[PDB]
């Protein structure tokens, strides 16, 4: 209804003062002298933690522009985070940097819009300066060893790690489980994983990972959009009784249907999951087949009087179990004829060998891989269900670090990898003073992570980041030892990809803000 | 036509010595005529320009010499690639003035007590 | 002690704020069918007057910045008055034009030192095309018309001035006092006058002229230096005897000695008036003499030993009458020996007699000229006292408006003298597109008074103007007949010096103010 | 009484938001298209001024913290004026630039006392760096081509102090006096002058220039302290008496008599001005009678039963004229006979034939070089009064920047020097990053001066600077004509004295301020 509606200088102010509350909160908690922050929690006993990623969830202010402010560079920061699996705390204390001295120089009088393109003209040049600075790390020797450093130095995950990805390839697909008692077990199974997620929150039921995760549950592969449920009783009630999970494929799932299931989710009146069938046009119908053979069961298209009501139990697909992540489902272990599937596989070969294309041939022999690879499956093995719980966490935290490395490499921790690209680039200039000012603003705000580390350290930042911008390559500062040195070879190091991905976020809603001259809100 | 606001501008430079049946009424085309300007003026201005120079500038020309905002080079705006279809600058000119020209004839507004 | 400051735009618009009240209030009376302002006075009956100077004398805001501003335009503004006798309230709604436009200009982002030199270019540039539009005045045919038309048409009027100038010359000397009875008397005397004005207001006894006057007062001639007035004592003290007026003419008069006179000509106790001796160096100690030869007695010099101590009364210096202004002083009939003055004249001539060059030729037989040629005295007559005290002051005026049209000619009033010049510099131009808005804002300024009064005759501004800028020449509009044509034929015009003046006084001040960055002020 | 302290941070804001408001108030006014600064004054019309020494005498803020940061900066800041008659403006755009950044440098955690070293540093070096860019000045063939680009390109003016330093010697005296009429004279007469300024202000008569001035007074010449004016009674009224001011040398004046006599001064009751005798020891006893035979008249000597009272009108010195001045004194034109004047300097010549030291013979060749060098009296002529008191004005500024590059050469004007200087010293650096802060702070600064200069006249200061620190020696831009080149040659240049001034000045309470921990002011 009725707005309020602030402009230019007084909206900015607005913002920055709330994006300093969440990057004050947040940033305390960086690096091994990071603090705690504590979280209360409606009833029962409050939550202490050194998360950053925890922290900013929690942060939501009462004025309701500071909030805007503070709500916009989290969902950014949080964008980096699903990228690379961390770098958000990283993300944020670089915007609040970013944006502080901006906006200062926007009250200077300079103009917005040149800030802008000096900044990230700054930052199109750290990345570069960046993947430059990037140590490669392709042999099984290397990805054992990240996989090590990123799990406290547990040199028997890096291993576990390793020896999976060299069954199914860097590319593959790998699965963390619960073991079945002390010693790990690691094997491949009839899999697959396409690039959707969940249609809605919600569903979640793993908040620890903010994914789904349902066992033997059943698979609905239906080739059309779903709206109403009055086309689901039949085959929905019917998934009642067995009390097996459900999962829908379908070209798409709208409003009442979709609500109504977002409903019965916390009502425990049945627990179902959908998600959009992978892909687009007659790939996507085809795509939607693979997986109804992978999983055992049919394919329910209008383009052949097939009702979602003449479908029995049969007709439905199962596999052992499935994992809906925000952009990601994975189905692990199907029913699946070991034959049949091999038949599939048939047919999609002797198709490439009528491949009047290249994109087409691409394509197709992209399905072979996810149809033919499968999946790789740890199960994380301890002595207690205590220990295992908390080293399944471990691994599934160290399998995505690793991934990072043997996508983009990777590149000194604690912060230098930034400040090291900064110095790098004091030649840099742009077509104005503004725009001099932009790239300037973007340098000096690189510093911002490190001269944090050490600040909570109760250390001096500026001599420590002068002595770390003389230096060159990796040379670091192990915060945690107080000792100057090469930060890879000290164990500390960053997957390139959250280093750059942290970067070129901060950057782009710094961006955004550093150029919003108005703001339009409720009334309180 | 030219985009950019200059269709509009040029437009404008180009009846200034029309007239009215009175005074009041010349003010009246006075008045559209200056806020002809407008759009132009606010695209220079979001670029931190001098609003002025270049309005002047693109008055001084003649047919569809403009200014691309966009490279702060002044030349023929059609050739540039920076135009307007005739018929969307007619009607945000003609629905502009029906409202203006409703709202300076309106002495009495009747509404709901909050 | 602690002070207010603003700066740029903030400080100007308190100013133009300021200045808005003062043209406001005194451009009413602007024009024939001019209106009334009520000047409430102390005790007593409010005054109902339609001089704008009278109007702006009072004007005085609250607020300390705007009053500046309004108390800067008053500065200027009567320094027109005071040139020409006229043309303060013209120059004021001048003012008020430019510095309008201008500084609305200057909020456009255009450059005010550029405004400025623009506004300069355009003025510069009216100022001779109104030379070339001034109709010549010199045959004692047009003074007698002028001084005429300079007083409602008494025909009587013109006809004194002019027989007077006829004895003295266009650069001769006119004096004008009350008469005698019915008839008018005009002769010479022996009397001389020179630019040196009060030493402080105060003085003045006449505010209706703001002039001193004195009747059969005594001179001190002192070539000296005077803040004590304890070398006054004895030469002062036998002036408050007699009761003869003093004026003291000394190379200056400080302090002390000025303060202390200052007070007594409002305590009564003595009414003297001093002013500074004319000149400088040698030739104000010669001209010292002059007017001592002149006026009879003698020079106290401390070149020669002589003290104000050892002077008597006889030393003293005497003459019929004294007038003082605001830069002018003016003795008329002197006691000097008619005799003793014509022996002084010898020696001045018989010094050109040996002029080894030019300067000191023309510096001398300049002298002579004053002190030779004597001031012509006009004693207005009437019926009664009060015709007279008013005629005498028709006559006062009319021969100022003359003397305004003897030295640089007349031109069409009603405010098109302006109005024309300006349509006829629509081509002028200057350096850069600021520096021509400078010039359009100077020339659209010049309709001003015109379309003032106009509208204060309840016309269509617009519909006149451009009518009269349609013409050429001096073709007006004689507003109080509502009938265009030729104005100087329908007897409606301003001594081009009038005209001249009030513009560039404006634009002065205009230009000031338009380059204004800061303002000090007392704090309230 | 109660007091107000204020610490750290919280205390220097407040000085700096004071020292904003002074150096914004008068900056406005630097280069060619400087504006105007309207100062209001107490009853009267306004006062328009484009002089940044006026304009800084008078601000003067609120708040007690505030002004003390303003009253700051003013103190030195005229220290610089008082050195090479220029340069004020200057010195405090120069302090606001540097405490800028510095206190910014501060606030960000770096060490205060080192900025400072690293500024000093900084300044240290752009002072010799400077000495190398200035042009030399001997040849009285430039004495009277600065002398001229200093007063508006008239030729006269430079000849007429060219011939003057040619009669005294760049050492010598000279002195600017009023004019007897058109054509300049000048002469040298016995006189002398020492450093001593007035005992108190109050006795300045000559705000003008902020001196003392009298003519043909009264030396009182007495060795020894005075604070009882119950000595001076007998020979001070005796001084009222022939009105002849009167000027007291004395070991010193205190309290009492002080204080009595700044009273009578502005009471007119006799104007009296009282300075320190020259010198200390012996030495001044020796120096005072030199004096005293140079203006006849003897000495008043405790040492030999002299009092106060026993001493007539005779016993007392004369001279044609007086000049006091903050820190100088000098006599001009002295009573004493030309013969024994003459024969005082023998004595001190065979007092050099005695000379058993180095030390002892410099002072004394230099007592002979005052008493026998005599003083250059220079008096302007011109046309009329005004025109010469004018031009007096603009030879006593050209005397003074003559001066001031006889001493120390001359450099390009209109800020470009600075920069000039500031660009050559990129390299430099210091001790630690804090000083190099410092240093880059200081660097930084010494743009202001011209980065305002082009900004006054609406321009890129930027692009304009750039270019000026591209090229080398006294390639600048003369702002008046925007086109760049040689300064010197296009008569834009600045004393390398007062530039030097300026900047060591400006960088001295930058310094102290950035220093400061505390203040301790006044309640309100």
């Amino acid at each position: 209804a009725a707005k309020d509606v602030k402009f230019g200088n007084d909206a900015r102010v607005k913002m920055l003062r709330g994006v300093n509350v969440l990057a004050d909160a947040v940033k305390v908690t960086l690096g091994p002298k990071g603090r705690n922050v504590v979280l209360d929690k409606s009833f029962g006993a409050p939550t202490i933690t050194k998360d950053g990623v925890s922290v900013a969830r929690e942060i939501e202010l009462e004025d309701k522009f500071e909030n805007m402010g503070a709500q916009m560079v989290k969902e950014v920061a949080s964008k980096a985070n699903d990228a690379a699996g961390d770098g958000t705390t990283t993300a944020t204390v670089l915007a609040q940097a970013i944006i502080t001295e901006g906006l200062k120089a926007v009250a200077a009088g300079m103009n917005p819009m040149d800030l802008k393109r000096g900044i990230d003209k700054a930052v199109t040049a750290a990345v570069e300066e960046l993947k430059a600075l990037s140590v490669p790390c392709s042999d099984s020797k290397a990805i054992a060893q990240v996989g090590t450093i990123s799990a406290n130095s547990d040199e028997t995950v890096g291993k576990l790690i390793a020896e999976a990805m060299d069954k199914v390839g860097k590319e593959g697909v790998i699965t963390v489980e619960d073991g079945t008692g002390l010693q790990d077990e690691l094997d491949v199974v009839e899999g697959m994983q396409f690039d959707r997620g969940y249609l809605s929150p919600y569903f979640i039921n793993k908040p620890e990972t903010g994914a789904v995760e349902l066992e033997s549950p059943f698979i609905l592969l239906a080739d059309k959009k779903i709206s109403n449920i009055r086309e689901m009783l039949p085959v929905l009630e019917a998934v009642a009784k067995a009390g097996k999970p459900l999962l829908i494929i379908a070209e798409d799932v709208e409003g009442e249907a979709l609500a109504t299931l977002v409903v019965n989710t916390m009502r425990g009146i049945v627990k179902v999951a959908a998600v959009k069938a992978p892909g687009f046009g007659d790939r996507r119908k085809a795509m939607l087949q693979d997986i109804a053979t992978l999983t055992g069961g049919t394919v329910i298209s209008e383009e052949i009087g097939m009702e979602l009501e003449k479908a029995t139990l049969e007709d439905l697909g199962q596999a052992k179990r499935v994992v809906i992540n925000k952009d990601t489902t994975t189905i692990i272990d199907g029913v699946g004829e070991e034959a049949a599937i091999q038949g599939r596989v048939a047919q999609i070969r002797q198709q490439i060998e009528e491949a009047t294309s290249d994109y087409d041939r691409e394509k197709l022999q992209e399905r072979v891989a996810k149809l033919a690879g499968g999946v790789a499956v740890i199960k994380v093995g301890a002595a207690t269900e205590v220990e295992m719980k908390e080293k399944k966490a471990r691994v599934e935290d160290a399998l995505h670090a690793t991934r990072a490395a043997v996508e983009e490499g990777v590149v000194a921790g604690g912060g230098v990898a930034l400040i090291r690209v900064a110095s790098k680039l004091a030649d840099l200039r742009g077509q104005n003073e503004d725009q001099n000012v932009g790239i300037k603003v973007a340098l000096r705000a690189m510093e911002a992570p490190l001269r944090q580390i050490v600040l909570n350290c109760g250390e001096k930042p500026s001599v420590v980041a002068n002595t770390v911008k003389g230096g060159d390559g990796n040379y670091g500062y192990n915060a945690a030892t107080e000792e100057y040195g090469n930060m890879i070879d000290m164990g500390i190091l960053d997957p390139t990809k959250v280093t750059r991905s942290a970067l070129q976020y901060a950057a782009s809603v710094a961006g955004l803000m550093i150029t919003t001259e108005c703001m339009v809100t409720d009334l309180p």
